[PDB]
């Protein structure tokens, strides 16, 4: 396999699907990636993630830095090595945190409070000592809402930053041998400036797109409106992945908008609070009407929570506070989540996509 | 296979190894039940905790009928459907809790405070509608120390509710047809008083008999002291169960003195705070020393974590909080203890138990 190499199997509208090729594998698209900050996914072993489905999976170099540490985790071998998953694994850059989880932000960076530091050249050093396969540029997520000046103002930065993010990445023989290196496209809710943003990012070139600055709470109609004239702003042959997104109506919605690639936290932390994904919509497995329910989680799902388990024995767990029920939980709504990518995929390759969605909103909806 | 029968295949001085046959399975002497208070052993699917070797496994009928609640397990087909264990199950009868998890303490029974009563009928009843198959009679654990005229009230209470319970469980006939039952020998530190109970047991006749009252602060010099008088008192012929046992070095020691089968928390729960059994002793993988260390837990385990997982990786995850961390530790530390017991079956096998055990300790206590 090469370093990178991203193929556009077929098309419906402005969705598409097909296949990442990377040295640590294959990435069916459009992909859904399970979250695993402390570099694990919750409650699961990486034998379990795969069997669901997934291709790759998250990290993050702001968690990770933090601890156990990035230069204790190369002296280590490496995250692949060391949380045992070997198959691709795309790593956050820290511009999220850069308003999140307080800090002194600069040009040169960000310093974050022991203190940490980090800019566009320590975050991809970082995202190369864990091993990175897909390493995400270091930019800024603009809060929401945003003025118009304020969005310019930290689009600029962000694009000023990803110029060092490339530079950083190329310097590196072994990373950019290796690895792919993604820029982030800012911008607010505003037009012009996702335009700006998109021609910088161009300009510079990356081997995918993301579609930054979103799921910030503008909620799904903003967001699909936003989505409606960004995507096409970026290269059509590249992956143009979809940060922090999300529901399963918000990833049909977008895959119809022209995105490739999601992560979300929600099926893996909705999961250990109880809810629970179904073709007939979301339950809350804690809710007293699932106390003597012999039925799995879903009537249809294929994973292996659904062929042994009911939802009663679920539910008493999760009122117990029982380690399985969390692993059960997240088993499900990752398989979930992946059987919902597998559905997308084949429908696109059929030109049946948007019967599909149709289909999958007025049951999910009922 | 038949209701019960145990066979002895093999001795050594009074360690002794063979089999029980029950209707779901076989349980291979001397055996380690993991115990599954919440109908789950935490932490670990029930196909994982079988990959450790596990024939069986422990619930509680105190803990159950409190939550989901007994009849509700019954509704739901029982407790082996309910969590997904096909294989024999032992339940506890509740009297540890009678003096533990208060309580209004009479002849008839134990009220507990909402108010829930357990008696030697009712504690059958609830362990039938768990569909347990090996049922305890419902007993009373003397709290230690006890003086003579106190551990022997308490003894001969236990007694009549010895024969209680062995009537409640053979008027039930789709229970006394399918599950065993057994005694539960009381009478503290007291060797005359352990006559006297193990003489009462033998006469109302159970399938197997269990040395109760111990494991509550006595130490392992004063167990093994009591051990050496109450084990010869039981028959011979039928299973020597060691309520609450224990530590690697209680278990060896314990098999040295005649007992068949233990449970307990140790594993699991000490698991789940960092322990980790080695051949080489006990370790706290907490430990900062553990933090850059890429062996595995143990050098010889067989255990799936071991083949896979760094001490390095469980440290962080322990570290973390991270559900990972308390599946990894709690599947390796079950099957340390299952390969614990196989090393003692082989040897006993082989007439070089006395060797093994030797053996066992100088590493051990290195
Ligand atoms: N680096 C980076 N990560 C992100 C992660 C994100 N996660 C969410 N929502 C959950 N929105 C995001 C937006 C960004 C963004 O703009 N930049
Ligand atoms: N029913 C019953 N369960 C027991 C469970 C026990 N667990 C421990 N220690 C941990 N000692 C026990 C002792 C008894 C006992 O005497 N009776
Ligand atoms: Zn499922
Ligand atoms: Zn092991």
């Amino acid at each position: 396999r090469p370093r990178f190499s991203f193929s556009i199997a077929a098309r419906e509208g402005k969705a598409r699907t097909g296949t990442i090729e990377m040295k640590r594998g294959v990435i069916r698209t459009p992909a859904f990636m399970p979250v695993g900050t402390a570099a694990t996914v919750k409650a699961l072993k990486p034998e379990t993630v795969r069997a669901t489905g997934a291709d790759i999976i998250l990290g993050n170099t702001y968690h990770l830095m933090l601890r156990p540490g990035a230069e204790r985790i190369a002296k280590l071998g490496g995250l692949h090595s060391f949380m045992g998953w070997d198959r691709p694994i795309l790593t956050d850059s820290g511009g999220y945190q850069v308003m999140s989880l307080l800090t002194k932000q600069s040009e040169e960076g960000v310093t974050f409070k022991s203190r940490h530091m980090l800019s566009p050249e320590r975050s991809i050093e970082i995202q190369h000592l864990l091993g990175s396969d897909i390493v995400m540029a270091f930019d800024e997520c603009t809060p929401y809402p945003a003025t118009p000046s304020r969005a310019a103002s930290s689009m600029e930065r962000s694009m000023r930053w990803a110029k060092r993010s490339r530079d950083a990445f190329d310097s590196r023989k072994e990373q950019a041998e290796n690895a792919a290196l993604f820029g982030i496209q800012q911008g607010s809710v505003f037009e012009n400036l996702r335009q700006q943003s998109a021609d910088a990012l161009a300009e510079i070139g990356f081997d995918g797109y993301a579609v930054g600055g979103l799921a910030v709470g503008e909620g799904q109609d903003e967001m699909f409106r936003v989505l409606d004239f960004s995507v096409p702003m970026l290269p059509d042959d590249k992956p143009h992945y979809l940060m922090g997104v999300g529901k399963p109506d918000d990833i049909v919605g977008a895959v119809e908008r022209g995105i490739d690639m999601f992560d979300c936290v929600l099926p893996t932390r909705s999961g250990r609070n109880g809810q629970a994904f179904t073709w007939d919509g979301p339950i809350n497995i804690r809710n007293a009407r699932f106390s003597e329910d012999l039925k799995p989680l879903d009537s249809e799902c294929h994973c292996a929570v659904c062929q042994k388990w009911s939802r009663a024995y679920i539910h008493h767990l999760i009122r117990a506070g029982e380690i399985l029920g969390a692993m059960l939980m997240t088993e499900h709504n990752i398989a979930f989540y992946q059987q919902l990518m597998q559905k997308i995929r084949d429908s696109i390759s059929e030109g049946r996509f948007s019967q599909f969605a149709q289909d999958f909103r007025a049951r999910y909806f009922a």
